[PDB]
């Protein structure tokens, strides 16, 4: 973890890698058990929960869209107020689009946070903390444990929840598909790995401390079992902008290790 330390050195940033091999079971931890705010990457966890609970064939199932669900930074659910969507069409804004109000939308659907942190318990994850739905939970401070998690946590519950989880084969194609063409995450863990690797991403960016995540199943030119790769980043300063080419280099020491 030399190259991960000098990493740290060289971007002036924090970094926090849980890495899991679903094949072979080996894991590459750095700074694995710190809290980091993981944005948007939540969208992931959110969207393979309903998942769980509404076949594929089901995904056609309409919601209606009102003024009071819509928050910033929601590019595609804007253009549905006072119409309804289906779960499908809202599983894909949020996912491709990072749609803010598909996400919380997605959030009631499930039950409420409430709902969100029992299954979290269930699945044996008690670091994972949500408490405020979007944007809100993007208002991260070191002091504070709100919408935190820690890069083993994290990695852990995604493996549990889609790598090695309860979902059909359907739906899992469908997230996975989804975070597959993704376009946001290209500067990210993509940019880092080698070209014989796919990777199926979800971004993340808090408003505060540079707060540049990505969360990935990386799948190794042959190997048909993903590895599961979560990068958490930040800095010292609550203005500090992040440098994307830090995940991208932290992602290409990591596949080293596989």
């Amino acid at each position: 973890m030399k190259e991960l330390n000098d990493l740290e050195k060289k971007y002036n940033a924090h970094i926090g890698v849980y890495a899991l091999d679903t094949k072979s079971g080996k894991e590459v931890k750095f700074n694995s058990d710190k809290r980091f705010a993981y944005a948007s990457t939540s969208h992931a966890i959110n969207s393979a929960i309903l998942l769980e609970q509404v076949p594929y064939n089901k995904l056609n199932k309409k919601v209606h869209i009102n003024k009071d669900d819509i928050v910033a930074y929601s590019p595609i659910l804007e253009k549905y107020v006072g119409k309804d969507i289906t779960l499908k069409a809202l599983i894909e804004a949020s996912m491709t689009y990072s749609d803010n109000t598909a996400n919380n939308k997605i959030i009631k659907e499930i039950g409420g946070i409430k709902k969100v942190k029992q299954r979290l318990k269930e699945l044996g994850d008690k670091v994972t903390n949500p408490v405020r739905y979007e944007i809100e939970l993007n208002y991260y401070s070191p002091k504070s444990k709100k919408d935190t998690s820690t890069p083993a946590a994290f990695g852990k519950t995604l493996n549990k929840l889609i790598a090695n989880g309860k979902l059909s084969k359907e739906n899992k194609k469908f997230l996975l598909d989804l975070m597959l063409n993704n376009k946001s995450g290209d500067t990210l863990i993509k940019d880092g790995v080698p070209k014989d690797y796919k990777v199926a991403d979800k971004s993340g960016q808090a408003i505060t401390y540079a707060s540049r995540n990505d969360v990935a199943f990386v799948y190794p030119k042959g190997q048909s079992e993903p590895i599961v790769l979560v990068i958490f980043t930040n800095k010292d300063n609550k203005s500090d902008k992040p440098n994307d080419k830090l995940i991208s280099e932290t992602a290409k020491s990591v596949m080293k290790e596989f």
